């Protein structure tokens, strides 16, 4: 395989992909590129250019100067979070605050860091609500008002890597504070087999399920505990990450079929309390490898990787003791190239590039669109047939997956290069 022909077709196709933003969807949250219309995300009739934001890092990696030069000046004369509507707090910091930081961090725009700070300031009025400095999940942008504090691990635990890159780049600690103490009120409630259930309410700071999972609502704060090691040398966080995995291996690791699974257990007695596994949940191969734990994360990716050969798209959820689809639509869902990246980056072997190579042409054959790429309804019939929408985090997790992986682009800083959990790199950039 050429690889660098290859990482040009990505570049190519996202360019493509771009023009049709552009033509359908300027400054809108997303695009449909099946109709060639538009939607929004946080607040409905309200768009906050969306998929720009989360394109511009992306864009900047893959030479597409041009490009994000307009996407940045289009945020720069027209982004305003001065807004009488609710976001949720945790979408709003993965997808904007990070995507602001990333294009930031790649073009030294001052106005950008602004940007991304005024959010985040908007964002603390949601921690400042509880008594134990856990996000309730929505705010009201302009007025401060908040909503819905039955919350999960994930909406409460991953803002540490945009929140600590704040704190680094304007000198105030608030923001790092903040993140990390909503983690530590969770760590601190651990089980004695060492798990946290994955649902958690903001005001009591009590338990709401006795479920710990890997999966959605708990996901991300496992990455952020390590990456927060990773980009401010946070000792407690470096012994977090650790621990929590060393608890999820020894009391979540199920095999079925032979093929490794991490069913959601009771958090106390580590009973299996359910059968599913998302797709999502592929993030945690790379994890595995992060924190030490290379061969559990090649052995959990090998569970992927039999999916994919099996069903051509991973299906979005499946039953782990019978290995077949819960669900026949998808999320055009990043999760796979983003293990296959982050195990990549530890030992270079090329066996992973040619498993997201599989990755990325499935993607071309089943999700090209009129206007763009898009979710899938049905991937069960052929043609697997299309829903109308390309969710926001394509334009920032798999393209940009693919590209690393194949361009060993002379942008980045390949042993420096931090992701967050949506694909934003937050550090790595070398200046052209
Ligand atoms: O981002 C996704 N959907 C929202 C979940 C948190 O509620 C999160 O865990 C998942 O990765
Ligand atoms: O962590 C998150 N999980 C859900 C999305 C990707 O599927 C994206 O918002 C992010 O990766
Ligand atoms: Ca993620
Ligand atoms: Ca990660
Ligand atoms: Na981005």
């Amino acid at each position: 395989e050429d690889w660098k022909a290859l990482a040009a077709d990505v570049r190519s196709e996202f360019q493509w992909a771009w023009q049709g933003y552009v033509a359908k969807a300027w400054g809108k949250d997303e695009i449909n590129p099946v109709s060639g219309t538009s939607r929004s995300f946080f607040i409905e009739g309200h768009d906050l250019g969306l998929s720009l934001v989360e394109a511009l890092d992306t864009l900047w990696i893959m030479g597409l100067d041009a490009e994000f030069q307009a996407g940045v000046d289009w945020v720069k004369a027209n982004l305003s979070f001065d807004v009488d509507g609710n976001a949720q707090v945790f979408e709003t910091n993965i997808r904007l605050v990070g995507g602001l930081l990333s294009a930031h961090l790649a073009s030294g725009d001052p106005v950008l860091l602004a940007k991304a700070r005024d959010l985040a300031d908007r964002l603390a009025k949601a921690f400042e609500a509880s008594p134990h400095g856990l996000p309730w999940r929505y705010v009201n942008l302009r007025t401060g008002a908040v909503s819905d504090p039955e919350t999960n691990l994930a909406e409460i635990g991953t803002y540490l890597s945009e929140f600590g890159v704040l704190s680094q780049l304007t000198g105030e600690r608030k923001y790092f504070d903040m993140a990390k103490r909503a983690m530590r009120h969770t760590l601190d409630r651990r089980s004695k087999i060492g798990l946290m259930a994955a649902n958690i309410h903001a005001m009591t700071g009590a338990f709401t399920s006795r479920n710990a999972s890997i999966d959605v609502y708990a996901d991300s704060f496992y990455e952020y505990l390590w990456d927060a090691w990773a980009l401010f040398g946070d000792e407690d966080c470096k012994r977090w990450a650790v621990e929590c995995v060393d608890a999820q291996l020894a009391h979540q690791a199920k095999r079925y079929d032979g093929r490794l699974w991490f069913p959601m257990v009771d958090f106390e007695t580590g009973a299996v309390t359910g059968t599913a596994q998302s797709e999502l949940a592929a993030y945690y191969a790379g994890l595995l490898g992060q924190v030490g734990r290379k061969a559990q994360g090649d052995d959990y990716l090998a569970s992927f990787t039999y999916l994919q050969a099996t069903f051509g798209v991973i299906p979005e959820s499946i039953d782990v003791t019978t290995g077949q689809p819960r669900r026949k639509h998808t999320g055009l869902r990043p999760e796979y190239p983003d293990a296959c990246l982050n195990l990549w980056l530890i030992d270079r072997d090329p066996r992973y590039r040619r498993l997201a190579a599989i990755h990325y042409r499935e993607m071309k054959a089943t999700s090209r669109a009129a206007f763009g790429y898009t979710a899938l309804k049905d991937i069960t019939t052929r043609p697997m047939t299309q829903d109308d929408n390309c969710p926001g985090y394509w334009w920032s997790e798999q393209m940009k997956y693919y590209y690393l992986l194949f361009s060993d682009t002379p942008r980045i800083d390949y042993g420096q290069l931090q992701l967050s959990t949506e694909a934003n790199v937050l550090r790595g950039f070398r200046k052209v």
